């Protein structure tokens, strides 16, 4: 039995100097990168009670937390997803299948929401484009299980992966904690030239999945120049999150009625042009 | 040199009964298809000049006629999409390459710019998921040539490909149309239970392509029932994207200035939310 | 009266995870910017005696503080320069000339040694080639007052400055510093995003010059795609160069006999070739 | 359509007294004047075989034949040159630029590979710095076509040029020898006040220079007082190697691979300080 309707949250997170209606925003790019694997799209509010994101969560498929700067610790950001990351434990472990995926500031908040600890520490990573590094066990992982083969050898030798984060986890401080060493594999590590970190890591037990990288940039962003945006670059983007929506189309939640389902529907809102400055070319502001 | 930021133009088509910002429109999938294939997208409006057009054509590095209701001989939409063919035909018969896409009613108008003649019969095919009846032609194409081995058995034997047409022409009408038969290769075909009708070709001597059906609609659109939405189906509209992408890739136009590349791009455009009652789930209107 | 045989001595840094023989090193691109303008080099050892170091200042013409990745208080590195510049403002304002050069780690430390505080700030300058912004000000500035016009409009149009940081000090900080506004003028910032930054700066009232990129990249290092290597990149690491050693020129120190100078000289130290791996081709690395 | 990662071969030539490890060397001047033009340098050993010479001059985008003290007719040195030149010519020739320098010894032995003869008469100017004496045939030269015009006229007035050869080829046996009058247009002349010789020329229908002065000396050697050292003595180094390099750039030969180019060049081998004792402060020893 499978879902052919997925829909998937993506948190929003803290404006840095909020205003009314500029109190979080999504880049719309990771609306993007899920639209184009055949999900929609519900962003997820910021300063919501546990009430309301456990009604949202029943009703959706799967969730994405995405990049960005806000603290891991103290913002509405770090705390929806840490409601979030313990309700999809809940409902896989009674067993029903409900996945998540954390990108860049979202990886590190599952590093700090699974360990207990903030292990960070600098690399000189704030944009530029890696090859991933293969682990020992990248052979029998689910992410990339339905990768063409080439792919996995362009994803290896070419520079298809975008980093713009200025924290990254050592190996060495990942494998030195017992608790992200038994929870999660890691299928790639990168180095910046001094200091090797967990680039992509999947859980072992959980349809749990993050990359430090960010797969949304190479097929939707266009406003820097380290940005890959080679041929390969672009599957990687699709293939990445197929995978994940793929994931998404096991879990068998629902919205009470399509009126509700019609009114959480990211259609609902327009994003404004932030492209000539921003990072993003395309970002969605809300209350 | 290929170009890697392709820019693709997207045809807008006249709103039935025209209001101030609501004269022409663009269904939103179309847009959403070719930036998943990494391809930014400029509207290319309907009242504009001839003059307007050949600086557009000559900024851009692709265009698609998108399928609608509109007329194909009397519409500001068939009126542009004439201008750029011609002005399509003449770059690459000077040896410049600028590809073509025809969806549906774009399909449609394409065998109307070649054959100087409307052909086309009716089809129950207004609404229903069919698979493609390849043709023999279909091992040297080039529109299938980078498809995936397994993704074309899927083709040829599921139901990965929205039909919501109430024209199409026959096999037979094609065929005995000399223009047509010489300036056209065939790729599928597929039947009503009553006609046989071509359902994808591209042109022997020019980057043009073309579908009576509607890849963008599997992965973007969830107003039907028979909108397809399995695995294969969201695959089907990535490869058919990535394919015209790649086409556009090898046009090295650019617009004179980034102030003017940025001022037409469709990121300067809000969608409406369309989807409770239309056929599209967002839709641009433009003035 | 001018010294037709310049020594300008060139800062070492803290090796991470130092061994005997291997307690700071300096990339070999730093040598070869000073030598193809004319000067030898002395490399400046770390974690010596205020009284070795006098006794170097007062032999050598000139001084710079390369850029690389320690810590700006606790570091070898750090202590040395804040010794070396107090050295040089003395010598400059009893009458002496002597000239300090900073390039990005420099460029912080100069930052920091003259407001006293830590002003910086994140941007994605991690591997970028950018055109400088001049300011007003480089109009009559010194640093590039004999620079070929032409060279100059490439400077303001092409990407021919080496960014490989990620702390900037951003316009508004700079300028909301009375120390360092009253101190510096700006001659050129770039921008990330949103932030404004400052690139190159120098000193109203010493002869003290500073850029956030890497000048001596262009011409010597080959190891990152992104590294400018167009012909006016290569005319710009020279004439950066030209200037500074002219303003060691105007420096009339020498050694107290030509045997120390023989012994200071980096002619007595062998390089490793570093760049199969790292950011630099060649690195001397020091006991 | 120009490389902008040219990589020059620099010919190694036999040591007098020779041992393992000390066959053959290059003073460090030479690789230094180079890459501060923005060339990487492979030294070109001296007792190979043709095919292997083959090779190398199919993968480099240059060569230098050094000055120096060995015989122009039984040396390694004048072997390997004999067969570059001629495998330059075969690539000119052909279609393909392959640009080569003389300095010195390597400008003697090009009057004699191209006239068949050793025509040298013995000049008073084993050490001394001089200005050119240019031709009326200067005005329309490639060498200097890129020249400030300011350093034309310092080079014309002002003693830039480091001379330190005991034979030249006085421009009367120039002039009457055919074949090097059809083959060289001469550029400058000097006199050492009883002989006017040919000091600086080019050929008319090949990428080959030459000069009987050291260019490489007045930014990098530092051994005689006679070295020209003056701030437009720099800017001559420079210019000069800018203009070679910059016909490299027009050669497209690359190694067959990447492993392979980084186990040919310099980088692979230190330098001896050798200038407490020799004209040159650092040399490249080789076996
Ligand atoms: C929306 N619509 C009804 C329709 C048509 N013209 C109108 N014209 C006006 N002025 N006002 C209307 N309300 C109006 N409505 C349509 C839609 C498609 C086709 C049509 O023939 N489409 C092609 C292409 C199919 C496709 O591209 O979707 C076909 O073969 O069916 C005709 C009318
Ligand atoms: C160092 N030296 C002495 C010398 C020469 N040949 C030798 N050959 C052998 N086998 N062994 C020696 N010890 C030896 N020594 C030299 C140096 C330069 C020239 C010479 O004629 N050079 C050219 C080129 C000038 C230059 O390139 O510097 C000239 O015109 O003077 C001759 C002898």
């Amino acid at each position: 039995k499978t879902n052919e309707r997925p829909i998937i949250g993506v948190l929003a997170q803290d404006v840095f100097d909020p205003k009314p209606d500029r109190n979080s925003y999504i880049a719309a790019s990771y609306v993007k990168f899920l639209e184009s694997a055949g999900a929609r799209v519900v962003p997820v509010m910021i300063n919501k009670s546990e009430d309301e994101y456990s009604r949202l969560f029943k009703s959706i498929n799967g969730v994405l937390f995405p990049g960005g700067g806000v603290s891991l610790e103290s913002s509405g950001y770090s705390k929806a997803a840490g409601i979030f990351y313990r309700l999809a434990l809940e409902a896989n472990s009674n067993g029903d299948y409900f996945p998540v995926w954390g990108t860049a500031l979202g990886f590190e908040l599952l590093t700090l929401l699974t360990s207990g600890e903030l292990l960070l520490s600098h690399t000189n990573t704030s944009g530029i484009a890696l090859p991933l590094d293969f682990t020992e066990d990248v052979k029998g992982s689910r992410l990339f299980k339905e990768f063409p083969e080439e792919l996995m050898k362009s994803l290896a030798t070419e520079p298809l992966t975008e980093n713009s984060h200025q924290w990254s986890i050592t190996t060495e401080n990942f494998t030195a904690n017992k608790k992200l060493k038994k929870f999660y594999r890691v299928l790639s590590t990168n180095t910046d030239g001094y200091n090797k970190f967990v680039s992509t890591m999947e859980a072992y037990d959980f349809p749990i999945y993050a990359t430090q990288w960010h797969p949304e940039k190479n097929a939707f962003e266009w406003t820097r120049p380290y940005i890959p945006h080679t041929p390969s670059a672009i599957k990687t983007t699709f293939y990445m999150a197929n995978f994940f929506v793929n994931e998404a189309r096991k879990n068998l939640h629902s919205f009470a009625s399509t009126e509700e389902e019609e009114k959480a529907l990211i259609y609902n809102y327009k994003p404004e042009y932030t492209g000539i400055q921003s990072a993003f070319e395309q970002t969605y502001f809300f209350n």
